[PDB]
């Protein structure tokens, strides 16, 4: 069932359910649009060569995110340095957490897992999770 196939196809079929690539001069209106979602940018040099890390931890979280249904909304390539610049935060590969509309916070991914829980707490007082606790 299924083949590898390195990337590519498997964009189109991701874009399907929750992915959307957005871009920088209509982030505006997407956001006020939906009110609800996020906005992960490409990507920046993060060194190591080779060993492209998997965006499909964000699309792992989003189903498992019981708390609320918000949309990742992700950045193709160029438009990430836009995009980073807009709000100042280019500078390594991160998620930008808009709630109410508003930009409050973005998950980095420094500490797998362990942000998730001390970040969102911060932007989003209403009770998401509850395992691990780390």
């Amino acid at each position: 069932m299924a083949n590898d196939t390195p990337f590519s196809a498997l964009w189109q079929r991701l874009l399907t359910r929750g992915w959307q690539p957005v871009e920088a001069s209509t982030v505006d209106d997407w956001i006020k649009r939906v009110g609800d979602g996020v906005i992960l940018l490409s990507s920046d040099p993060r060194r190591t060569p080779e060993v492209s890390d998997n965006p499909v931890m964000i699309a792992e979280l989003l189903r498992e995110f019981p708390q609320f249904d918000w949309q990742v909304a992700v950045a193709d390539l160029e438009q990430s340095e836009a995009i980073g610049d807009r709000f100042n935060v280019r500078r390594f590969p991160a998620t930008l957490v808009f709630t109410d509309g508003k930009l409050r916070g973005a998950l980095s991914g420094i500490h797998p897992w362990a942000e998730l829980l001390t970040l969102m707490r911060s932007i989003v007082d209403t009770p998401a999770a509850q395992e691990t606790v780390q």
